[PDB]
């Protein structure tokens, strides 16, 4: 128990987060070996993933606290390892769309480990555990991207032989997740209405409410910027090494976030705030650039948008589960990231959609800086009030 409880679970997210396979699903499925047209992956494979990641999301946090979180990192172990056998063996739409639901189970059963770190280790050492955790999985997504583009440029292995490495990564993963120890059955646990009751007495707190709300609009802001940032700059290598630099300088900056010294109580508004306005500046520097000889300047934007976004997820983890006590960190966990998820598609539809404010790609992102910017005003507002009531 002494190092097999933390750093087992820091090698065992690290190696969940291995999927070499997993940024080249739409290359294989548009490949020889499946021969899936454009049409057929764009509108009737993905919109599977996109419709259901709520749809699943939504039982995942109200029964990862009751089943502890063991059960369900190994079932989003096996969830992935069916993902990649339907890849190696389907061969019909509906194939595809199976794996992309249990795609969309897999994402939403993350915060399940999220919260197992938590419930793993004592509340004196919820602030290292958090950022230990969160720089080990981004570092497992860096080593995927990297070990993925590796394997496909510079190595000669077809799609087929990368999907394989990432099978058997993911039964080594799924085989690592059953040896993880399972909290205790916890005092906690209709049992809906006592976990709403719960769930309300705990944001009825300053510091689980403002690092909520940071989860439910910052996110769904970074999800926003992130996700349009590929097609932003295509409206190549050097696009995947900015995203395998975002991911490295996140990892560090939430490995960084375990060690800063903070009262989180009079700065902990501050430092959102702070945070939101650099995060506002990038992506205005994003969206504000069409010198053809600039694009280093986005991408170093880019991945710093991106440090600053997961430098600041250990601490709103760590403050939302030390603000909880109860054993429902992953119930809330859940609740802010399908807030988050319900405020990005909101946005999206109205920034994004032909019936909404229809923008093109530098308007959107335009629109998301002055977001940011709104975030990060209320945020200076929030704190000034809050020093003004000393």
């Amino acid at each position: 128990s002494w190092r097999h409880l933390v750093c087992y679970l820091c090698f065992y997210g690290f190696m969940a987060q291995i999927r070499p396979g997993e940024s080249f699903i739409t290359p294989y499925l548009l490949g020889p070996d499946k021969q899936f047209t454009r049409e057929q992956v764009t509108n009737e494979i993905t919109p599977v993933l996109s419709y259901s990641y709520l749809a699943v999301l939504v039982p995942v946090f109200l029964l990862t606290d009751y089943l502890r979180y063991t059960p369900v990192l190994l079932l989003q172990g096996l969830s992935f390892v069916s993902v990649w056998l339907l890849l190696l063996l389907g061969h019909s739409v509906a194939h595809m769309q199976l794996m992309e639901l249990f795609y969309s189970v897999t994402m939403a059963a993350r915060i399940a480990y999220s919260s197992y770190i938590f419930s793993l280790v004592r509340p004196a050492r919820y602030q290292r555990v958090a950022g230990y955790s969160r720089a080990a999985v981004l570092l497992g997504v860096f080593t995927s991207s990297v070990l993925g583009q590796l394997l496909v440029t510079v190595g000669r292995v077809s799609f087929s032989t990368l999907n394989y490495i990432s099978l058997a990564f993911l039964t080594f993963s799924v085989v690592l997740a059953l040896f993880l120890k399972r909290p205790k059955r916890s005092l906690f646990f209709s049992v809906l209405a006592r976990m709403l009751r719960e769930l309300g007495d705990s944001l009825r707190r300053p510091q689980l409410r403002l690092w909520s709300l940071w989860w439910v609009f910052n996110s769904a802001g970074y999800y926003l910027v992130v996700y349009y940032v590929h097609i932003l700059w295509n409206e190549r290598v050097y696009n995947f090494a900015a995203d395998a630099a975002s991911t490295l300088l996140g990892a560090i900056t939430s490995f960084a976030a375990g060690f800063v010294k903070i009262r989180w109580a009079r700065w902990s508004k501050l430092l959102i705030a702070g945070v939101t306005a650099t995060q506002a500046g990038l992506v205005f520097l994003l969206a504000h650039t069409r010198h053809p000889s600039s694009i280093w300047l986005c991408y170093a934007a880019f991945v710093l948008f991106r440090g600053s976004y997961q430098f600041l997820v250990p601490i709103a983890t760590f403050q939302i589960a030390s603000s909880l006590s109860k054993e429902l960190c992953a119930l809330v966990f859940g609740v802010n990231t399908f807030f988050a998820t319900i405020v990005k598609t909101i946005i999206t539809f109205i920034v994004s959609d032909v019936r909404g404010l229809g923008l093109p790609v530098r308007k959107q992102f335009q629109l998301y800086s002055v977001y940011f910017l709104i975030l990060s005003i209320i945020y200076f507002l929030g704190a000034m009030l809050d020093g003004l009531r000393h």
